[PDB]
């Protein structure tokens, strides 16, 4: 073993087969702990007159011979935890006068028989930890007068009937975690008015013990995680001197009004899971408490005296419950943890929070505050943490919210205004509903909104730089006038090919305005879009782009969709396809009010960066190119003209508008197959430049390369 000179002998770590022999009589402390014996011979320390500490510890005894562990007439603590002693040897320990600790504490102690612990006059610990007691063993502890701290954790009891406790006169400890006792008669803790400490939690007590009214100098009470669901009025009355309780994750449903009163010294309350519970305790006579965490009630209304007489309050936790109206917190000079949320607060007045100089955390969080005074915060003092987000504000007030370490607005989704970063110098993280909030947000100090601004919702340029800028812009005006020139063309002077030839191009002209509603927006609001962003993404605006937007987008392809399978005829229905024209636009606009009906992904308003709309219609207009080129490949299965200028123009309608979309729809058909190498700013430049471009050159091509707008422009101006 390894040993220390203290006139202590400690034999641990050699797994020793017997008693060490040859030892000094003066030891003041045989240790022989952690070794392999399995008894003792009679008189096995008789050699050692002067013991006063033995640490036979994790020897793992089994049986212990009726005058093995006698000779020790004076010793202080014996200790023999990590044993498998099935009975407390009695019949060895009846000498042990001069104890002043047993631990048969981690032993396998089934039961005590009736003779035991006769003699153990000056014994202050005992320890019965870790053990399988079935029940108290009274009579063996009726003969521990003087004993100050029994531990009977851990242990196989079911219950203390009465009369159980009453020889522990000097009892200060009582530790019963982790063990199964259940039920507790009136008078059986009677006689330890010496108790300070009580112990029942990890344990499974269906009712509150109130036979603790015979404890009146118990100060820490701990039955949490408990069995524990109602609490009765008037349950620490004979307790007056109790400091602290533990009762959390526990099936509290009711707790009696009165039954938190005349608790001077209480330092601590948690409650947390008391549905039933429907107005605040009485929480008279107790002024000296620190936190409130009563959660999970439904208490409605905070009395106006809470804190007039909680002069030593720091923590408020009222969260989870249903308060609609907060008293006046005046006077709550060292209250610094309002959490007051998930609550139904509709409003703040000037004086709520008024008198919290030193108020910190500010949790007003899920409620439904519409309004806020401007004069409400102005009072307060150094507050860091202020959460109000997920409510139903419209104005945010800012006076004397200077110093806000953290600021959480999500989800007031009608605080329109962008709060100002004059008035919020002092942040550093922030969250607010619209992006464009924190695009003003970002001299000043790293900020860390998380609306997650970027490239898709800008901040101050809608269309990437100049470059893009000029291209949508140059496309408006390509895409308004050449069509308006084919619309006049080809609706001024209708053999079908002629009229479909037209009418994509109606299609295409819608496109143009949503492209010049675009570049209009962008021209307006240039250099900065927070301003206009709100008030256009949120607003009706949005709508009206967005409908031209698919709707020029799905007409086109529709009626592109018509064109080919009306060429196809080459291969009497022109009566037909008049109202199947009007059905591609009626079928259309359809899908123009899906977005409409039932985009905040982007102020450009398409409906292509919602797992609906958007594979609904890449996997519709590929499957339309699909179907489209295929029809197509059939026209050339020929192995003449005025209907050959129209296979060209087609197949060249065709072949543009394929690759045209085909690139707005890889991209648009999201990251979700692969989210590598994506660049939120280029690719959107790419889907915004390259998406009505398909309505470009379908004006600026049947003008140019097919011959009937020659046969027709004549025609008009003749």
């Amino acid at each position: 073993c390894s040993c220390d000179g203290d006139r202590r002998v400690d034999c641990s770590g050699k797994g020793l087969t017997a008693v060490p022999e040859g030892l000094s009589a003066f030891t003041q402390a045989l240790d022989i702990s952690m070794n392999n014996i399995t008894q003792l011979p009679e008189d096995a320390f008789k050699n050692f007159p002067f013991l006063e500490e033995l640490q036979l510890a994790g020897n793992d005894l089994s049986f212990i011979h009726p005058k093995a562990l006698s000779g020790l007439k004076e010793l202080k603590v014996l200790t023999l935890q990590n044993n498998q002693l099935k009975t407390v040897p009695s019949e060895a320990i009846r000498g042990l006068s001069a104890l002043q600790s047993l631990r048969l504490d981690a032993n396998h102690i089934t039961s005590v028989p009736e003779d035991s612990f006769e003699g153990l006059v000056q014994l202050r610990h005992l320890w019965l930890d870790d053990n399988s007691l079935t029940e108290v063993p009274v009579h063996p502890l009726s003969n521990l007068p003087t004993l100050q701290a029994l531990t009977l954790a851990l242990n196989k009891i079911s219950s203390i009937p009465d009369f159980a406790f009453t020889n522990l006169s000097s009892l200060v400890v009582l530790h019963l975690h982790n063990n199964k006792i259940r039920s507790l008669s009136q008078h059986c803790f009677d006689g330890l008015d010496n108790l300070e400490t009580l112990d029942l939690n990890y344990n499974n007590l269906g009712e509150f013990p109130q036979a603790i009214k015979a404890l009146p100098s118990l100060k820490e009470l701990g039955f949490h995680s408990n069995s524990i669901s109602v609490i009765p009025d008037g349950a620490f009355d004979g307790n007056p001197l109790l400091r602290t309780i533990h009762l959390y994750d526990n099936p509290l449903s009711f707790v009696g009004n009165s039954a938190f009163h005349n608790l001077s010294d209480l330092h601590s309350l948690v409650i947390r899971g008391a549905s039933m519970v429907q107005q605040f305790p009485n929480l008279t006579g107790t002024v000296h408490l620190e936190s409130l965490t009563l959660t999970g009630t439904k208490i409605s209304s905070i009395p106006n005296n809470l804190c007039q007489e909680q002069k030593m309050l720091r923590t408020l936790d009222l969260s989870y419950n249903n308060i609609r109206d907060l008293p006046s917190f005046n006077g709550c000079h060292a209250l610094e943890e309002i959490s007051l949320q998930r609550n139904q607060i509709y409003q703040i007045k000037e004086g709520t929070f008024q008198g919290l100089i030193s108020l910190r955390i500010l949790d007003l969080s899920r409620n439904l505050i519409h309004e806020i005074h401007s004069r409400a915060f102005a009072t307060l003092g150094p507050i860091t943490n202020l959460d109000v987000s997920f409510n139903e504000l419209t104005s945010f007030p800012t006076e004397g919210l200077n110093g806000l370490n953290q600021l959480k607005l999500v989800g007031n989704f009608k605080l329109k205004e962008a709060l100002a970063a004059k008035d919020f110098v002092n942040l550093r993280s922030l969250s607010v509903p619209y992006a464009y909030q924190c695009c003003a947000f970002w001299s000043q100090i790293i900020i860390h909104c998380t609306p997650s601004t970027g490239a898709f919702k800008p901040c101050e340029y809608l269309l990437g730089s100049w470059m893009i800028r000029l291209t949508v812009w140059f496309i408006f005006l390509v895409a308004l006038f050449f069509n308006l020139l084919v619309i006049l063309t080809t609706f001024a002077s209708l053999p079908s090919s002629k009229l479909f030839i037209g009418l994509i191009s109606v299609s295409n002209l819608f496109m143009g305005i949503y492209t010049g509603i675009l570049t209009f927006l962008d021209a307006v609001s240039w250099g900065r879009f927070a301003e206009f962003g709100i008030w256009w993404e949120t607003g009706s605006g949005c709508k009206v782009a967005g409908f031209l937007a698919v709707f020029s987008s799905e007409s086109a392809i529709f009626l592109l969709m018509l064109a080919t399978v009306e060429r196809s005829l080459s291969a009497n229905h022109l009566k037909q396809f008049r109202v199947a024209a009007l059905l591609a636009f009626l079928g259309a606009t359809v899908a123009g009010c899906f977005p409409l009906f039932h985009y905040s992904a982007s102020p450009l308003c398409l409906p292509f960066p919602s797992l609906g709309f958007t594979v609904t219609l890449v996997l519709l207009n590929s499957l339309a190119f699909l179907l489209m080129a295929v029809i197509y490949t059939k026209l050339y299965c020929n192995l003449e003209n005025s209907q050959s200028s129209m296979i060209k123009h087609v197949a060249w309608l065709i072949f543009t508008n394929c690759i045209f979309f085909c690139p707005v729809a890889f991209f648009s058909f999201a990251p979700l197959i692969t989210a590598i190498s994506i660049s939120p700013e280029i690719m959107k430049s790419v889907t915004l430049i390259f998406f009505p471009l398909p309505a470009c050159l379908n004006p600026v091509l049947y003008v140019f390369f097919n011959p009937k707008f020659k046969e027709d422009w004549k025609l008009l101006k003749r």
